[PDB]
């Protein structure tokens, strides 16, 4: 008999799995929401704002109405290379944002030391991708890397139709802190990472007024062989592609149809993405420069380190947020957490979710969320930033690991507003002027210098319908 080869690997379940980390794909968790689990790992936070700041100029007439198509193409070219490095070195890309990606090497406590070495090497090789690369006249196509290590908590929250996850805890906070100490081309280790690492491998230096350290060099001992060392480390990497599947970047590429599993995984993925996955929408429909309203919600907790308290709080907030968003076809694009604040990047006006009065509704939705979440047990402060303008939407990443992501100055603005104007609902000038709501529903705010925003324009507090 003949032996035709090539296992078919393009099933819907596999396509869905591209949008998710191994943490979720192979997780098999209880149905309770919230669900929490705990482990140890090494984290890598790669700041990619250097080249995703490209977005503004892709709206220029120069790109002849193909700005979004060109932007996703060039971004994915670069980001794909980063993802491949992460994957080949054994890491799990947890999420993408417009300005960063976060990767995890989950391992038993005893192997943290050796895995940090692996992750440093990976980091250095990532920087190596960009050492001599630019466009037009600007080589700011470079990245900044923070690494952290230690205890990590995982939270899964959602309802019967939608799920979201976060990793949280000090190591997660640490990786964020480390990355924003990094200059271009730097690899910065959190204090704990530095404490736990193989100091014989690496030369570091101090970071002024900081216990974090900068990696100057990976200088391995005389008879060290990284490839053999890596192979030893793979013993502790549950899903590293191997044997007959050593040619694949992800084990998830080998997933077979399993309706129960697919039911669980699809809950993490937006319906419009599922439509594309199911070949019921053109594969390029979701790459666009689109006017939207961003409602960025930040929840700060009474006790920031107590995962057991924050989980139920986020779940309670989520249940309300999703109900309010349904009422106006708003969608949660991302959920993020560091600094102890949990933030929901909500979007009004995504593809196929048009509808006029987007501004009035965004503001009313923001206020509703604010009022409700402010009453949630353990939520100390709610802050909401509302900004409206043209943003890039598209699936960003590698073929095998990518996510629908929104990128733009207005996303950054809403994000900065919620942090620099805590405890209130704020909006930009577009939103204020477009709502046409009475002017006394607002308060004109002092201008604040916000990191990453040049010329925010006049900003406003949405005070609401009444003085009280
Ligand atoms: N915490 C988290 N758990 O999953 N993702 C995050 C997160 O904050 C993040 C932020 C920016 C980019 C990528 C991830």
């Amino acid at each position: 008999m003949n032996t035709p080869k090539e296992e078919f690997q393009d099933w819907p379940i596999v396509r869905i799995a591209a949008h998710l980390p191994d943490l979720i794909v192979y997780g098999h968790f209880s149905p309770e929401r919230p669900f929490m689990d705990y482990f140890d790992g090494v984290l890598m936070f790669v700041d990619i704002s250097g080249f995703t700041a490209m977005t503004e100029k892709f709206s220029s007439a120069m790109y002849m109405d193909r700005g979004a198509e060109q932007l996703v193409e060039i971004l994915n070219y670069h980001i794909s290379a980063i993802v491949e490095k992460v994957l080949i070195f054994g890491g799990d890309i947890l999420k993408f944002a417009g300005d960063a990606l976060l990767a995890l090497w989950r391992v038993e406590r005893k192997q943290l030391k050796n895995i940090i070495t692996v992750v440093i090497k990976c980091s250095l090789e990532i920087h190596g991708l960009f050492e001599t690369q630019e466009w037009e006249e600007g080589l700011d196509i470079r990245v900044k890397i923070g690494l952290a290590a230690g205890h990590i908590s995982m939270l899964v929250f959602g309802d019967e139709t939608h799920s979201h996850f976060l990793v949280i805890g000090q190591a997660v906070d640490d990786v964020r802190l480390a990355q924003n100490m990094a200059q271009m081309n730097d690899v910065i280790l959190s204090p704990n990472c530095w404490q736990l690492c193989d100091r014989s491998m690496i030369e570091i230096e101090s970071v002024p007024d900081q216990r974090a350290v900068k990696v100057n060099f990976l200088k391995p001992p005389p008879n060290f062989n990284f490839d053999e060392f890596f192979t030893k480390c793979t013993t502790f990497m549950h899903y590293y592609p191997s044997g007959e599947h050593k040619n694949l970047l992800r084990l998830a590429c080998t997933l077979k149809p399993d309706p129960e599993l697919e039911m669980s995984l699809q809950k993490y993925v937006m319906e419009s993405i599922l439509k594309q996955i199911d070949n019921k929408q053109l594969q390029g429909y979701l790459s666009e420069l689109r006017p939207v309203t961003i409602v960025f919600v930040n929840l700060m907790f009474e006790d920031q380190d107590k995962a057991e308290e924050i989980g139920p709080a986020i779940q309670d907030a989520y249940m309300h947020i999703t109900s309010v968003l349904k009422i106006f076809q708003g969608q949660i694009n991302k959920v993020f957490m560091f600094d102890k604040g949990c933030s929901f990047l909500c979007v009004f006006g995504f593809p196929g979710e048009k509808v006029p009065d987007e501004l009035t509704h965004a503001l009313e939705c923001a206020m509703d969320i604010f009022d409700f979440c402010s009453q949630v047990h353990k939520i100390q402060t709610v802050s909401i930033g509302v900004a409206s303008g043209i943003v890039f939407c598209g699936i960003v990443g590698h073929t095998v690991r990518h996510e629908y992501t929104v990128i733009g100055q207005k996303v950054n603005l809403a994000a900065r507003m919620m942090m620099y104007y805590p405890g209130i609902v704020t909006c930009d000038s577009v939103t204020y002027n477009g709502s046409n709501l009475p002017a006394y529903f607002f308060k004109e705010l002092p201008k604040k210098v916000m990191k990453g925003v040049a010329d925010s324009g006049p900003l406003y507090q949405y005070w609401g319908r009444t003085e009280k």
